[PDB]
């Protein structure tokens, strides 16, 4: 689907049998996600952005049905006001951008 | 242009006589820019992101060509880590995402 950006570009994800929504952002690197249990284990990690740094959990191989579109690929889990879908994932599912 | 997303969606921005770099970021609502001399008045702000919140200068009704597409609007500059075009902009030029 094409999406317009005059609005937030939130979509539903599911992933460890819950379902959410996200934030499709192509200024992002990594996929993060607030708190939840990711089943499969993890590393310590942290990330920066605007307004300093996060401590997040690192999972990797974890599956993500983005609006319908499966991938696999690192998530990381931590305090992020919101949920991102990062580019690890957009380049996945085909996602880009067009002006 | 479409823009594939395995990589960062890196831009050359003009502003204010001077050239400069964005990320085409479709995460931000407005549009953030690293430290710079922006003539006119401006207006102080706060605005948050992952490791909290920054202080920013508002100025509005900045001219900007963003890969050759011409727009005008706010543009916050600040202690941003890299500068991002925010949505505000970004349906001045026509973005879309598509997947
Ligand atoms: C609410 C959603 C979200 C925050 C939860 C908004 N952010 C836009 C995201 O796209 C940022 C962009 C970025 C920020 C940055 F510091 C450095 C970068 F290189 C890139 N990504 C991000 O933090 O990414 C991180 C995870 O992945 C890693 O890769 C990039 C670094 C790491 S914002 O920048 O805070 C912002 C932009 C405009 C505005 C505001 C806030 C309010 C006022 C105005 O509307």
């Amino acid at each position: 689907p094409q999406i317009t950006l005059w609005k937030r570009p939130l979509v539903t994800i599911k992933i460890g049998g819950q379902l959410k929504e996200a934030l499709l952002d192509t200024g992002a690197d990594d996929t993060v996600l607030e708190e939840m249990n990711l089943p499969g284990r993890w590393k310590p990690k942290m990330i920066g952005g605007i307004g300093g740094f996060i401590k997040v959990r690192q999972y990797d191989q974890i599956l993500i049905e983005i609006c319908g579109h499966k991938a696999i690929g690192t998530v990381l889990v931590g305090p992020t006001p919101v949920n991102i879908i990062g580019r690890n994932l957009l380049t996945q599912i085909g996602c880009t951008l067009n002006f």
